């Protein structure tokens, strides 16, 4: 067996990720953690719209630069998060509606990718593009204002900025297989496959909590958006209250679909999340190893 998550999940051809925070690249409990257990990083928000473009065409890649040369340096692979998204925008492109913000999500997505070219394994290319609730509607948001054509356009966008790159449609809510936003996810994907539209995979987000609950058939959403010919990804994974036998669940589910990429937890120690009140992470505050770390590894090591 493997002593670390990152090495145990390599066994069956998988990767253990996690969100990494530039302010906290200075606390050495973190980042010595961090470097030892995962063998894929995600920038918590420094590779975000405002973050990478506070000003039109005036690109600023200082913190996101931190972040993917501390991964490459500790060898792991990267997860580009994310090129188009309702939230966090910069005021500039807030004042930006139709035509006008469609070229500046297009200029954003080429100058991101184009830094980046050829080092980063995966994009989340859109982010959270449907509603929550019963009726699988799109977010409302100046993007989605623009057409419903967005999505596709991104998508296109990306494959020709960067043909290495596995592009990834990513959202919360849409893990359990009978959710109406879950359905509105595979209908798109499958719509998608249809017309050739370049969509390489789907990320799950995986907030896990008493109002989204774990479910079982996760493993059914895993397996039916796979066939559809895309891997599957768990993005963002937190639970609430850090139950051993969740987190085993959701290690099992990735483990049993053959096109699940890997899973990344959103964050180190519960005091890293934003979620620290759910104490929802693998790792207490001191650094030490909870149950819930127990047992994913040993999910990973059969
Ligand atoms: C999935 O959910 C996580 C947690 O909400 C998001 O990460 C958070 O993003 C906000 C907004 O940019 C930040 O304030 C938090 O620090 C960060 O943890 C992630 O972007 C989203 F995709």
């Amino acid at each position: 067996a493997e002593s670390t998550l990152g090495a145990a999940a390599a066994q069956s051809g998988r990767y253990f990720g996690t969100a990494i925070a530039s302010g906290r690249l200075s606390d050495s409990t973190y980042t010595s953690i961090a470097g030892r257990e995962f063998n894929m990083v995600t920038a918590e928000n420094e590779m975000k719209i405002d973050a990478t473009e506070p000003q039109r065409g005036q690109f600023n890649f200082s913190s996101a630069d931190r972040v993917y040369n501390w991964a490459v340096q500790n060898g792991k692979q990267v997860r580009g998060h994310t090129l188009a998204w309702h939230s966090q925008q910069p005021g500039w492109m807030q004042s930006l509606s139709g035509s006008a913000l469609r070229q500046a999500m297009i200029d954003h997505i080429n100058g991101v990718m184009a830094h980046y070219k050829g080092k980063i394994v995966q994009w989340d290319v859109v982010n959270e593009a449907f509603a929550d609730g019963s009726s699988g509607a799109r977010r409302d948001s100046n993007l989605q204002r623009s057409g419903n054509d967005w999505i596709e356009v991104a998508f296109r966008t990306a494959r020709a900025a960067d043909p290495s790159a596995k592009l990834c449609y990513n959202d919360y809510n849409v893990e359990n297989w009978t959710w109406a936003k879950t359905q509105a996810m595979y209908n798109m994907v499958r719509d998608f496959k249809q017309r050739g539209v370049p969509i390489d995979c789907v990320g799950f987000q995986s907030h896990f909590n008493s109002g989204s609950p774990y479910n079982s058939n996760f493993r059914t959403t895993l397996q039916n958006f796979a066939a559809l010919g895309v891997d599957v990804a768990i993005t963002e994974l937190d639970i609430q209250g850090a139950p051993a036998s969740t987190y085993a669940n959701v290690t099992n589910d990735c483990l049993a679909v053959s096109r699940c990429l890997g899973i990344t937890v959103w964050g180190v120690r519960d005091s890293d999340s934003w979620r620290s009140e759910q104490t929802p992470l693998l790792f207490n505050n001191d650094g030490s190893k909870k149950a819930a770390y127990t047992a994913v590894l040993d999910a990973l090591n059969g």
